[PDB]
């Protein structure tokens, strides 16, 4: 199905990046287009860390107080005035999509300055990550404030994840999240045939029905993943977007490879 086909049909904005890490194949569509990233950045996160603490070292304890928690926070909102592993914060960030886990991996990591950091020596010089959660949810599409294009955000991923630094337990450590995430079940994986296995992690703003998804497909036979960026929003503030878009993206986009 065409990209204009359904941006008309569902009255929202698609953007899509699309490698396929085997042959370096690529689909674009409004590839160079900034949106609002929201929670996909907790895949970013969760993987710069894991670059820096090998997996045998998960277990390490942070402290946890009252000034840490801000809202949705459905796992971390229990540990205030308790310590936490490393490990555990990265699956409450990913699975619950923890907000309260995201910022403190962000700090461990070194503040949002270090991440700026790493996404330049990674050469993405676009992805602009400015506040935490959750502030980083309130996008205007006059402000380059935490957005980025499909483009950058899915060489990134392809750099950090698919070609990256992790050791091999990181790697499947955060990927088994991805693969086993229910929250993003109406969305890429929706989409894809049976036979392709998902691992992703959605996200969501605040305005404009910013409504995310970004996954690591394997198809059927193939061991090396396809990277796949969907953002999509609408022209007002009060939008709600509807999942199917995204479902029905992966499905065309899927079509290509």
């Amino acid at each position: 199905k065409e990209l204009n086909d359904l941006e008309k049909k569902y009255n929202a904005h698609i953007g899509v990046y699309a490698l396929d890490t085997k042959s370096g194949k690529e689909v674009k569509f409004n590839s160079d287009k900034r949106f609002a990233y929201a929670s996909t950045s907790k895949a970013i996160n969760s993987a710069i860390l894991l670059e820096q603490v090998p997996y045998n070292k998960l277990n390490k304890k942070v402290h946890i107080n009252k000034d840490d928690i801000v809202a949705y926070s459905p796992i971390l909102e229990k540990y205030v005035g308790k310590d936490i592993t490393l490990k555990a914060l990265i699956e409450a960030s990913m699975t619950y999509s923890d907000n309260t886990a995201n910022n403190k991996i962000i700090k461990e990591i070194g503040g949002i300055k270090k991440v700026k950091q790493r996404l330049k020596e990674l050469g993405d010089k676009v992805t602009n990550p400015v506040r935490y959660e959750i502030e980083l949810n309130y996008y205007s599409p006059k402000s380059k404030k935490d957005t980025s294009t499909p483009a950058a955000f899915g060489k990134t991923l392809n750099k950090l994840i698919a070609n990256g630094k992790l050791s091999k337990e990181n790697k499947k450590f955060l990927l088994d999240l991805m693969l086993n995430n229910k929250s993003g079940d109406t969305l890429i994986k929706d989409g894809v045939p049976k036979d392709y296995k998902v691992a992703d992690k959605s996200g969501q703003a605040i305005t404009y029905a910013s409504r995310n998804d970004v996954a690591f497909v394997y198809p059927k036979g193939q061991s090396e993943p396809i990277v796949l960026v969907i953002f999509t929003n609408k022209d007002n503030k009060s939008d709600k977007p509807n999942d199917k878009l995204i479902s029905e993206t992966a499905k065309s986009v899927m079509k290509e490879f």
